[PDB]
């Protein structure tokens, strides 16, 4: 079956992380889900906030809390090297966080990588 | 659930440690959502250092009486590991600072310098 929270990370053939699409993480009540949603949301929001503060640009974003939550973050093409490298560092940390949530709370979150 | 976070900065601005108290479950109950957010930031910080920077930070964990976590960076880090550590640590601080704004009734974040 499919978990409530779905997280797909897109990687280029050279390993560069291009985007993350997360669904199902909007705030939705009890026995287990709320705390996992909070953890996913914290990682996702801090990822974006860290890019904006430290890398110094705004990524491409699509958001909606409506049908259980939707977040798509996409890295602009042709970023200068320092922005690329900081973004990749944070993106790898975000992926690790989600991968570890999917390992330890596997009935709530699934995390996958796709190629570009 | 009064969560207190204190981050230590050296004279040049480098982050050296964070100490967090009050984030233990429970609960159950509104507060555990805030605790889970704080724990996620702390644990991902630690895991990121270990995976990407290639060393173990110094860590003290006590689950008792509201919970206690202290993470400290080794003093003599080679330059490759030092810079990467700082980006992760700044991100960790930003997350906690933003949590303290969004959940200002439950989380307080400070810096000691
Ligand atoms: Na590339």
């Amino acid at each position: 079956s499919n978990a409530m929270i779905q997280a797909v990370f897109e990687r280029a053939e050279d390993g560069e992380l291009r985007s993350a699409e997360i669904t199902g993480h909007a705030e939705s009540g009890e026995y287990g889900l709320d705390v996992v949603c909070a953890s996913v949301s914290t990682l996702a929001i801090n990822f974006i906030n860290s890019i904006e503060k430290f890398a110094g640009y705004e990524p491409i974003l699509e958001l909606n809390e409506d049908e259980g939550g939707y977040l798509m973050v996409e890295i602009p093409k042709d970023l200068p090297s320092h922005q690329r490298e900081m973004t990749q560092l944070f993106f790898e940390s975000f992926f690790l966080g989600m991968a570890n949530l999917s390992e330890n709370y596997s009935e709530f979150v699934q995390t996958r990588v796709i190629t570009e």
